[PDB]
DNA sequence: AAGTTAACGCTTAACGTTAAGGGTTAAT
DNA sequence: TCATTAACCCTTAACGTTAAGCGTTAACT
C-alpha cells in the first residue's frame, strides 16, 4: 500500500534483524560509512556495484536488490509524472 | 546467444522499432522527448530510466516494469563483469 | 512553515535575476552540487557559503545565517521539541 | 564578539560565565538536567564544541531563555571563525553582481 | 525537407573524504 | 566518591569529483 525504498528492507530484515551497524556493514563491504548509511536512511538508492557487495556479503540474490531498486525508482516515477506522461503519449 | 548481456537500445531496435518500422526521430516525436534521447538508447549509449521506461510501456503497450528489468539485468550484468570478481576477492560473506 | 533557505535563494534571488544554479555556482566558484543542493532544500547554508552568498548578493553573510539558524531550529523542534519538553523540567 | 573587537565570542563562554557560574551548576549537574552526555555539556564549556539546534532547545527550555539567543551566538560565533579563516580568500574569487 | 548525431551545457545521482556532534568507557 | 576529560566509535553534514540523463542548437547526412 506504499512503495518501500531498498533501503528500509536492509534496515529492518537485515541490519537490526543481525544487529550490523551502517558503520560496521560499510567495512565488511569496503565501502565508506555514508554509502551504506545513505542507502538505510532513504537517501541514497542501490546501486548495482552495492547489489553485488550486499547479495555477496549477506548470501541473497544480487538480482533482488537491483529489482528492489528498479520498482521503488519506476514507483517513484509513475507517482511523480505518471498521469502527465499517459495525458501527452497516445499508443498504438 | 554469446552470453554477453542484452543492452535495451538493441530490443527497442530489433523488437520494436523494425517490426513497426519506426523512425529513432519518429518515436521521440511520439514520446514528446528529445530526438538525442531515443537516438541514445537506440544507439546502446543510454540506459532506459525510470521516466522513459513509463513512455514505451504506454507508446508500445507493453509493461513498463518490463523495460525497467531488461535496464536492471544489465546493469548487474555489466557491472558483475567489471568488478565482480574484485568484489568477491575483498567481500567474505558473514558465514 | 519553516522556510528552507535555499527558497529564499531560489525565489528571491536566482529567479530575481535569472540566474541558474549552475551560473552562481560558477560566480561562487564552488561545485554545480553544492548550489544545486541549496536550491532543491536538500543542504543547508554552511558558514562559508554564507560568505559566498553575502559577497556575491551584497547582502550580510549574517542574513544568511540566520535563515539557516532559524530554519535548523524549527526543524529540530519538530523532530524532538515535545520529547526534550517532557524529559526537561526548567530550573523553577 | 569581544570588546576589543579583535575575536568572536565562543557560546560556551555565555554558558559557563553567565548562567553556570551565575546559578553554581556543574557541567556534569546540567548534562544530568539536560538528559545529554556529560561531554557533550563538558565540551560546550570548554569551548571545544558547538550549540547544536538540539542543544539550543535544551538550554532554552532549562534556563527559560529563548533557544534562538543560543542559536544566533552559535552563528555568529560560525560566521566570524569561518570569515577569519577564509573571508580574504573567498573575496579575491568572488566579484559581486 | 527530414533523420542522425557530435558538441555543449544543465541538472543531479553516487561516491570517498573530512569533519563535527554525540554516547560510551574509562582514565585522571 | 564525584566531576572532568581523553580516546574511540557511530552517525551524518558539506564538499568536489565523476558520470549519467536530458534538451538545445548545429552540423551532417
Ligand atoms: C535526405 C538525405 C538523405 N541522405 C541519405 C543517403 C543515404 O541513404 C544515407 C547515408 O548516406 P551518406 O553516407 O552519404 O543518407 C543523404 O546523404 N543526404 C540527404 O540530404
Amino acid at each position: 500500500m506504499r512503495p518501500i525504498h531498498p533501503g528500509e528492507i536492509l534496515r529492518d530484515e537485515f541490519l537490526m534483524e543481525f544487529d550490523i551497524s551502517p558503520a560496521a556493514l560499510a567495512r565488511a563491504l569496503k565501502v565508506s560509512a555514508p554509502t551504506v548509511n545513505d542507502i538505510v536512511r532513504e537517501q541514497r538508492g542501490i546501486s548495482a556495484d552495492m547489489a553485488i557487495r550486499l547479495g555477496r556479503y549477506f548470501d541473497t540474490s544480487a538480482q533482488f536488490w537491483m529489482n528492489l531498486q528498479s520498482e521503488y525508482s519506476l514507483a517513484t516515477a509513475y507517482a511523480a509524472n505518471g498521469k502527465q506522461i499517459e495525458h501527452e503519449i497516445e499508443p498504438l
